[PDB]
């Protein structure tokens, strides 16, 4: 895609009315939020939605119910806002206790267990005593486990669908929430010669222990332009996470803008930030959604999104790469880590004119100077 196609918000119709896509954005043909979509019906008059993605698992009770719905990811929050649908940029942690009659929660399982049950807990809390949960998931991804663990935090829970390994479970509260687990982790590690406390909330990727990649990628830089190729140069880390590469590249003295689709990771390098006595930009950005068209660099670095056991770039990687061409100055230089068998030389190629690879080993260092 260009980058104008990376960012471009597409409605698509359902009988009725339509709702807006984008490259990025979480909810769109997902079987489990296709159920959900297929099953929920409304409950009373105020509901949540703790995972709404573009909003379709949840869509059915739009103006039969009031709907108020919390989102970590940007780009999803741009596609629920098109669509007018009332979006909290929020954790689902953040929700009001006692507020709402039904909660609509398609699992998080990609996020993790933690990331799971404070979603289950915040469920749990919003809802008012006799409140209902619709909770959707994958038997291939954890579901019988946190239905069990809804049907302990709430009451009656049973299936109310089943389409091949997916689920929707309906759920009533019928005891009183426990207070929310904690959240927040700390970890502490070497790196390039100095210490860091990393802090970060759950779902964060790489939660506990810095990504060798990362590491990978930052002592490929300072083998590249040494100790001092950073200080006062101004710095752009495309999906930073909670700080693995910003908080190092701080320290080097660098002006780091950091953008992060995901809320949860945003909070997370600004607590990390604030514990290392270091300054940078933490930006809740769909990709450069949030800086100015004008906004250039002189380095820009990227441990990029891959999908799991894939074979193909995801289309926010390639937009990264996109972007990393049009957002550096002349001179300005570009570092990449990934799998070693992940086909980003022609992206590069194509969009620098050359590159080189300055590591291959469990991961590979790619880099391009902008012409
Ligand atoms: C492989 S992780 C690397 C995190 C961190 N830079 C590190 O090295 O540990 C990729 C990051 O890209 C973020 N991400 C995914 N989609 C994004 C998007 N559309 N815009 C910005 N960041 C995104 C993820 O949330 C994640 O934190
Ligand atoms: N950072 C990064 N890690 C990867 C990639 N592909 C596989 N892995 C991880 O490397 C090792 C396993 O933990 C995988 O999850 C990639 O493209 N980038």
């Amino acid at each position: 895609l260009t980058r104008e196609a990376y960012h471009r918000l597409t409605p698509l119709p359902h009988p009725g009315g339509r709702l807006f896509i984008k490259p990025g954005a979480r909810g769109y043909r997902d079987p489990v939020h296709d159920l959900l979509q297929k099953t929920v019906e409304p409950f009373g008059e105020r509901a949540l939605d703790l995972n709404p993605g573009v909003g379709w698992g949840s869509l059915p009770l739009e103006g039969r119910m009031a709907v108020e719905r919390l989102e970590t990811s940007r780009a999803a929050f741009r596609c629920l806002t098109a669509s007018g649908l009332q979006a909290r940029l929020a954790l689902p942690w953040e929700a009001a206790a006692g507020a709402y009659d039904l909660v609509v929660l398609a699992l998080p399982a990609g996020r993790g267990t933690a990331y799971v049950q404070a979603s289950l807990v915040a469920a749990a809390r919003a809802l008012r005593m006799g409140g209902r949960l619709y909770l959707a998931g994958d038997k291939n991804k954890g579901f019988e486990r946190y239905f069990k663990e809804a049907r302990a935090l709430l009451g009656y829970g049973v299936v109310v669908r089943r389409e091949g390994p997916y689920r929707v479970a309906l759920l009533e509260k019928e005891k009183e929430a426990p207070p929310l687990p904690s959240l927040w982790r700390a970890f502490s590690a070497r790196i390039l010669g100095a210490e860091y406390t990393f802090h970060h909330l759950p779902g964060v990727f790489s939660a506990g222990k810095v990504d060798p990649a990362s590491l990978l990628l930052l002592e490929a830089l300072q083998e590249r332009l040494g100790p001092e190729g950073v200080r006062g140069r101004q710095v752009l880390d495309l999906g930073a996470g909670y700080g693995a590469l910003t908080l190092p590249l701080a320290r080097m003295g660098a002006e780091v803008v950091g953008v992060e689709d995901d809320l949860a990771s945003v909070l997370s390098l600004q607590k990390g930030l604030e514990a290392n006595a270091l300054k940078a930009q933490a930006l809740h950005s769909d990709v450069d959604e949030a800086l100015t068209e004008e906004a250039r660099f002189d380095i820009i670095v990227t441990n990029p999104p891959f999908h799991v056991g894939g074979a193909v770039i995801l289309d926010v990687a390639q937009a990264f790469v996109n972007v990393a061409a049009a957002r550096l100055r002349p001179g300005g230089v570009f570092f990449l880590v990934s799998n070693p068998f992940l086909k980003y030389e022609p992206l590069l190629e194509e969009k620098f004119g050359a590159f080189q690879t300055l590591k291959v080993a469990e991961y590979k260092v790619l880099f391009a100077e902008k012409r």
